[PDB]
């Protein structure tokens, strides 16, 4: 009997692909763990093969195995600099904040050795920056330790946002993209899900004009509803019973003033939430998903995936209905323009946008004291970057939730 468990952790090691199906294909255990507790994974995170990491995931290893020394892929991935493996082992469900038997993190690795890249990658997926290793020290600490003044940097504006939402026991995530390239310039949590709440009105507005640039739907086509077909806030609706609206007038008051009943009587053209989330797959956003109607969608309960983005996600879908191919040219400026006449988000970024600036948003708001906005802004009358801002969780006040989305913001813009 040919130990087949072995074989596989060599073929890992000397990055032997199809020596590694073959073993795999015969019964090996991909699982299969030394005396130390390493595993196929471990070796192939070492070593550096990513394509091995990929198959061995894809056919059910164990990405948080430990070994007898509290190393994880993770780690290995983290202090060899591999930053396609830890973003792969991650995407299929890594522990960010793995400790090893001395304390450390692979935010700690990271930050020691000075791998930005991985800094930011790790950051993504909710490392926790005030993680303390068995001296005490964390990420940022050792950063300073060792001259890395570019990761230490990052490690800071990370701690602010993170400090601050603690002390609302929020959690929270944001990112900050280049409207033009889809660079990611900061984030944190970028990668976790959000409740979407009402900033989904932008992407449903996306919908509608893809409609109309395909003939299927008009601007000047007014709509006919009755008083049965108002839902809570409805500011704009609840005045044209009588004479209806246009999809125009529709999609302006759903992104201008938020108005709910508006936003149904859109879904309802294209099929409701599902069909919402079928254009946002043709859009290229598998992560985003529109289940339930005005006002049920704000619900927001924690670990409840119905109704929610992550910012990453957001970001990336509003750069392309902004910028990309599938809206004609026409429509790419009307959503901008709609999205720049919003009035019911005063107390966020605007209030503290410095004069000059471009801004163009949606906000959001939902229960458990959710909060949240997307934006195109800059610095020159024009927009040069998407930022997209989440929090929720923290059951606190309007105002508290207002001004931790603001003080965010300041301090992107101060660090532009």
């Amino acid at each position: 009997g040919s130990d087949l468990g072995r074989k596989l952790l060599e073929a890992a090691r000397a990055g032997q692909d199809d020596e590694v199906r073959i073993l795999m294909a015969n019964g090996a255990d991909v699982n299969a763990a030394d005396n130390t507790g390493t595993t196929p994974l471990h070796l192939a995170a070492y070593s550096g093969h990513l394509e091995i990491v990929e198959v061995l995931l894809k056919h059910g290893a164990d990405v948080d195995a430990s070994d007898v020394f509290g190393y994880t892929p993770l780690h290995l991935a983290a202090y060899w600099g591999h930053l396609e493996i830890v973003e792969v082992l991650l995407k299929n469900g890594a522990d960010v904040n793995a400790m090893d038997s001395d304390g450390m993190t692979p935010l700690h690795l990271a930050a020691k050795w000075g791998y930005l890249e991985i800094v930011e990658v790790l950051l993504k997926h909710g490392a926790d920056v005030n993680a303390q290793d068995k001296f005490g020290k964390t990420p940022f600490d050792l950063a300073i330790d060792n001259g890395n003044e570019d990761a230490a940097g990052v490690l800071l504006t990370a701690a602010k946002v993170k400090d601050a939402a603690d002390q609302l026991g929020a959690r929270v995530g944001y990112i900050e993209l280049d409207l033009n390239s889809g660079k990611i310039l900061a984030s944190f949590r970028s990668e976790e899900r959000f409740p979407m709440m009402s900033t989904f009105k932008v992407l449903l507005a996306g919908a509608i004009l893809s409609r109309i640039d395909a003939g299927q739907e008009q601007l000047g086509r007014r709509i006919h509803y009755s008083q049965n077909d108002l839902v809570e806030y409805s500011p704009v609706t609840e005045k044209h019973l009588t004479d209806g609206m246009t999809v125009r007038e529709l999609a302006s008051a759903a992104i201008t003033m938020s108005d709910n009943t508006a936003a149904n009587l859109l879904l309802t053209t294209i099929g409701g939430p599902k069909g919402l989330t079928a254009f946002l797959h043709n859009m290229g956003d598998h992560v985003t998903r529109l289940d339930r109607w005005e006002p049920e969608l704000n619900e927001a309960i924690p670990n409840d995936e119905r109704d929610t983005t992550t910012p990453v996600a957001m970001a990336t879908t509003l750069r392309k209905l902004l910028t990309g191919e599938l809206l004609t040219p026409a429509s790419r400026q009307q959503l901008m323009d709609w999205m720049e006449a919003d009035k019911v988000a005063g107390p966020l970024l605007r209030s503290v946008l410095p004069a000059g600036w471009f801004i163009a948003d949606k906000s959001g708001a939902g229960e458990r004291g959710s909060r949240g906005i997307v934006a195109a802004l800059g610095p020159d009358g024009k927009p040069s970057r998407i930022v997209v801002i989440y929090t929720t969780g923290s059951q606190a006040t309007m105002d508290e939730l207002n001004r931790q989305i603001a003080e965010i913001g300041a301090s992107l813009i101060k660090g532009w």
